[PDB]
């Protein structure tokens, strides 16, 4: 029994934080997508459009963690991937394929369960036109987004699109949120998208503010998360470094607030660790805790046990 | 092989308008395929390729036209853009012909009768790396065999308006006197212009135009709908106020036909949304729901 | 076996029209670049000078055909490049082009032939740029034919010689192109100097019929594939010239002329039953009334 | 054994004034990125991320002085560049790699120990891409050539090791921090510095990334230059001492004067690149006849500086 | 160790004028051989070179300043242009070039050559205002610090000369106040200035001592035509001694000359351009001739149209 | 005995026609030159400036000839380069040219400082480089024998030269070419070190006759070996007759194209020839006059 529209924004407000309309589209996109693989590709005479889905929001914004979401909710095998490590490869495009073959693997190589799956491609816009190599995933890449089959896949392409912000207001001549709403295929178009690339995209979603539980996953879940970095940092000092979960909810607000963003985690992080990493060799104790007023209040230092 | 007369006939069920610029695929078409049949030389007298250059605004139906033409004539048909190729391109190049025998099941011989269609030809015009493929792509033109397969080259040539001013109405009479030697000061090479012997020319569609292809099509975006909300238990009805509502919007944003599904999109959203949760009858969409989005569609219980 | 100068000249005639003194001067100075080639840059103690060929004519005079005509007569690869897109790193390009063409072999490559169009376009960055390659750092083995229309050119040379454009680009010297604006450097690279002339009246119609593949024998086939024979009258063909001159397209517009006059019977050709068409002046200059049509 | 932070930090007192904060901060990225090499890439199954420092402070704040002192600590093979010399060419990239064989140059062609070596690439704020002072494809360029260095890539030396610093003054950095955390004194504002505001410096994003730990250098204020003139072991005082002391003349700097050629150096801006120049003409005329004289010592007060109407005090 | 004093006194019989230049490179030079003699290090604290850096127009009397230095101090000299230097990677081997030619003028002993002076010209040439042209001052920059002849270039004095046309403008765009002559404005030059002009830091700093040479005026350009001991006129009156003619040049006719040479704005080295189209008739028909003395007048030399005075 | 300046130029009459004023000077300029040497660089207490030459003139206009004639007219040692074909390994190439003019002066030191060098082409080595300086050690003075005393003539046409001097004095490239000054070549990419080094400069406005003909003679890449060897390769001797060449110095005087028209003159007369040449079976072919001047007749066949 598929969950309406209704019922799919519902529960993805709680896991994500705002973006009321995106999570709207979303539910509509998805529905619509899988109440046509039920019914068929062909109803009643007339060919359904496969409606695959565009994200377009700043980094953090939630773009990722909305994919997986719409997966769990709707117990669907879920892949990511992405576009950056596509670019520059002929030999990529058995790549691609490769995306697949990791969606059979969490799917049991269940390959009706596997059409059913959805596949997340993270950085679309760093591949817009090396240009020749970059464009060459576009339309490597756009071989699935038709089916060779992946024809039943749902497909959903996320982007920061820095300079989408810029094209919009050459066209349409308020904020990022406004002029993001105005977004047309013919904008995209001038980013670096190939006409037969966005035209495969009909559906797209636009994010507004960034999401702290998004910004939160960054420092935490990637293999190359900061807290894991600096973690190690410590390691290597026979210093444990456990970050306590306010602290980090705290470094994300901080990074709303100047509007920086992901990019910005980093330069509160290291000023948080300063004075630490400084006098830490200079001591002898077995770990060393970072809590929220540590880090909001950058009054009082980091907690040591000895 | 069918006539002249039966291709453009087939076409007009699938694009419309454009009657000169189909009058002309029509007999390219047909002279082209009549050619391989018979053979490159006949009658002691080679012949010479005609391939074709699409020359028309965004939106007006040169894909469509390129792609229509492949189905009536069950003919392998591949896309390719060729901003793709400008600036290790020349490998890229021979790419588009794996993916023809990829829709071919890897025949040889019905590869050879397949066409291509390449869009957004106007960007490349130069700069060395827009011209190197204007060069590139020139060698399949000929053939090395890729000498059998149709080229139909698409693109909007906007600067092309201006040029053919500065020579000899409206656009679409402008369009009419276009010469080889207008696509060569807008920046097409020589080599290149003479490989492509046809030229059409589409107009800029306009409101019935737009109506028509929501409705007439096959596939038809309203036929798409309606069967989308009929398998919820739902009849679909588009009042004509509402589709001439739709194709003003297209027409406002200067998207052609490629607007129009944006448009449908934004007006079902909210109806699409808490359709399911609903037990109704039929939904009807009229002019005040879509022209200002404001109303919602309307409701039978 | 080298082809003397008569022999490419004789096959030069086979595609390209007139400009006979434009195809004895290709011809030796071909000749004489690959006979160099395969004895040796040195010869007898004496040091062979490379000839290259510079290409002055009007728009669409046959400057590209004859390149091309050149390499497919000596089964040498071929490439062109357009002087007006050149960008040091993108000169070599036209050299790894020349290699694409050529399955990657070293030696073929270096008997190949390289083409730059519009080359009185150029801006000196480049003909300096591309006069590394003449000389050779290899590209000294293969030819280098530089094409160009050089309106100014008839000029300079007007206010020096003090007859028909054709009488002054006969009376070209290294020095009016210094003044059109090539550097004595670049020029001194090209000592061959060929002249094309203009297509005349009688010379477009020649292209319309004597050429093996001239457009009459290319529709008259096509018609001929259909139980159709295809009648082109003299008035005709004049007609078509006159119309290519006004429009100063020279040979390069005869196509679209000729297109846009069959365009209608074309059409409605599969559709009918007649013996032959036959094609009069009215049809072309006029284009108002239709192709005779005997039945 | 590696030095502590600390010590690090205590050393650099010794060759630099001031810039306690900025030293605070090359203490720790250095500390860390040796103490990264010796345990090596990947620690307990974790990899470490390489911490590349980017010294932002005005023209002769101490930047290029705590880049070599930094190295003389470490007894690690120093080498410089500036970013000017990478702009407007082409094959230019190739004399980025330039940087390398000077580098192992001078560490005796050792592969080792030249990665072990520090990198410091000056005036980076020039070659930034932006409407700021209008070649920006050529600029641009070698930000992404440069780059390729930092990530690492017939010497076979790897560039993954090598420590980078890369200095600059960023003029018009100034200007754009204080556009965004609107609603202090520059020294404020370049403390609230941040990855973003580089970019709409002239930075592609790319590049900034692979600059993760940022140093800022306040300007040298009057008290510190001050010191730089006496304190330092080869103080400009305790130069014109030594060559007025083979004379056999004593030299004396009265406070009065230090101060004020400090003053002359704020005013121009120059920092303490302009200190010599100041000196200078101020001891010319007494230095031009002094090997003609006879006289004890020669005391140099304010009104030589400043003034400069004033001869130095001759004491028989 | 000849005193600042005495160095400046005998380059006052070489060079006219430029007395504030002269008093710079003295001391410059006193302090420079100063320090060789006495060693690197002086009681305990290090000693900093002072290398050299001539601004000033076009025939000012730069590389007249330079070579005379080396004679009064009978030190190996060498000169050098910049634009030699220039668009190379080889030229990095060339800049070691400038170092065997100074060996080669001293006879291959390594001490004497470490004495040595160096004149770099058209410096302000390779200013980047790029990337082959600061690829010199990097290099050359190698050099003024120091490192097969085993030879230390720590010990060389370096005199970069140059005219800096543009320098003149970025000064006056910073010592402006609100809303003199070029010689008021150069003296006011910084190390900031030069900065600006295209020459980058780490080589300014190098170049501590800096030296400012005025434009020759009138009666200038009349005193370099007879007070040096190799004055043009001393040169020619020489030519047509060992012809047993003498010339006498008149004071109306040495005027004349140094009015020609402000006129083309050629400066000094304009000057033996023109007394010798003046006298080259002159020279041509007199071994042929048989008279006591000739004597040019100003008619001679601004009209051209007649001929000098001939005396049996 | 030394030659007076009338003398001088009275026997460059007989070699060279024209160019009275370059004649004069190169007169002037070679007898003080040796007038210094025979009485001392050091005269009267006073030190003489050595005074070499920069000859200024178009491509054949006799500059090369000039140059000899001095030599042959003072039974000096005469030797010439190319600035062309002078790199760091250049730098003990350019010290190649000394030990040439010792060997055509027997080795003997003395007369080798005695001797006259000319550079050609040096309009080609303009900055607009490190050879004006590795040369420039030359001009000075540094085998064992001192470059100090040798002549130096430096040759070149310097094509841009006639602008930059009227882009400065704002007649006929004769008039403008007297207008020549120090500052000039410096724009033009001469560097002024090398320039001071010159101070004698004489300009030529007529083109040689003679000199053309030798251009298509005596240079190792002359015309005639050039044509000679492309009929060799092909089992014929080609023979240019005196008359002939001649012939071909005339048609581009006529047309003022100098020696850089030379070759569209030769290339016109042996077109023909050329064109039916792989299709024959002949020994020789001789071109005569008539070939050239009238083109009229073409070039006989020895067969």
């Amino acid at each position: 029994a598929l969950p309406t529209p209704h019922e799919i924004r519902n529960h993805l407000d709680d896991y994500v934080i705002g973006q009321e309309q995106a999570k709207k589209v979303l539910a509509v996109a998805v529905y619509n997508h899988y109440k046509r693989l039920r019914n068929g590709d062909t109803s009643n005479g007339v060919e359904l459009g496969k409606s695959n889905i565009l994200l377009i929001g700043p980094t953090g914004s939630g773009k990722t963690l909305l994919a997986e979401t719409l997966a769990r909710l709707l117990d669907v095998p879920f892949t990511m991937a992405d576009a950056t490590t596509l670019t520059e490869a002929g030999y990529v495009g058995e790549d691609v394929e490769n995306i697949i073959q990791k969606l059979l693997q969490k799917c049991d190589y269940d390959v009706q369960k596997a059409q059913r799956g959805i596949v997340y491609i993270d950085e679309i816009d760093k591949i817009s036109r090396r240009d020749v190599s970059g464009e060459g995933v576009q339309q490597a890449l756009l071989k699935l987004i038709e089916g060779t089959d992946t024809s039943k896949i749902l497909f959903i392409c996320g982007g920061a699109f820095a300079g989408l912000d810029k094209v919009i207001s050459h066209r349409v001549e308020a904020s990022e949120g406004e002029l993001l709403a105005q977004v047309e295929p013919e904008d995209l178009i001038k980013f670096g998208l190939i006409p037969e690339f966005i035209g495969r995209l009909p559906v797209v979603a636009t994010l507004n503010e960034l999401s702290e539980e998004a910004l939160i996953q960054i420092l935490k879940e990637p293999k190359n998360a900061l807290t894991k970095q600096y973690q190690a940092l410590f390691n290597l000092e026979g210093v444990d470094l456990e970050f306590r979960d306010e602290a980090l909810d705290a470094i994300a607000k901080k990074a709303m607030a100047r509007k920086t963003g992901a990019r910005g985690l980093r330069s509160i992080v290291e000023a948080a660790l300063l004075d630490t990493m400084y006098d830490l060799p200079s001591m002898e104790d077995v770990e060393k805790v970072v809590i929220d007023e540590s880090v909001i209040d950058g009054q009082s230092e980091p907690l040591l046990i000895y």
